[PDB]
């Protein structure tokens, strides 16, 4: 199925591409424990794929965050926990939300522990500036694993 075959995607689809992906590498099944407890969440089966294969993975300087490789010293994006942490502190995401990705000012990816969709994984969602004040969410992908495969075929058609 999806989940399944994920990996194998993201694999041919690295393969093709001329472009320099950026990945930690330092992703354990330890570290995403650690992760996981820190942030009081549980991972999708997807991301926690990503964790163990990437760690973090940035291309175009599009950036997918997770286990960077400071780890729990990390003190920057696109460590997981740190951007997690730092949103929840600044109330532009919530509890169940673990933040994936920034695509610029006002525009907050993350996925979503407490909405589901039909692969039986957190979809992802978007927020923005407002987050704090009217808790509206976008849902932008049907999981962690097809939002990742969607941008990096965006990557491979697009400068
Ligand atoms: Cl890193």
């Amino acid at each position: 199925g999806m989940a399944s075959s994920f990996l194998e995607e993201v694999d041919r689809l690295i393969t093709l591409s001329g472009i320099t992906f950026h990945a930690s590498g330092t992703g354990t099944p330890e570290l995403i424990k650690i992760y996981q407890d820190a942030l009081g969440n549980e991972f999708p089966e997807t991301y926690k794929l990503f964790l163990e294969k990437y760690g973090t993975l940035t291309f175009n300087g599009v950036s997918f965050y997770g286990i960077s490789k400071r780890g729990l010293s990390a003190a920057s994006i696109p460590d997981v926990k740190f951007a997690t942490e730092q949103a929840r502190t600044f109330g532009d995401i919530n509890k169940e939300m673990i933040m994936i990705k920034n695509s610029g000012y006002g525009s907050i990816f993350s996925i979503d522990t407490s909405i589901i969709g039909s692969e039986g994984e957190p979809v992802i969602v978007e927020t923005n500036l407002s987050f704090k004040d009217n808790t509206e969410k976008k849902v932008v992908a049907n999981s962690f694993g097809e939002f990742l495969l969607e941008e990096i075929e965006l990557s491979l058609t697009d400068l």
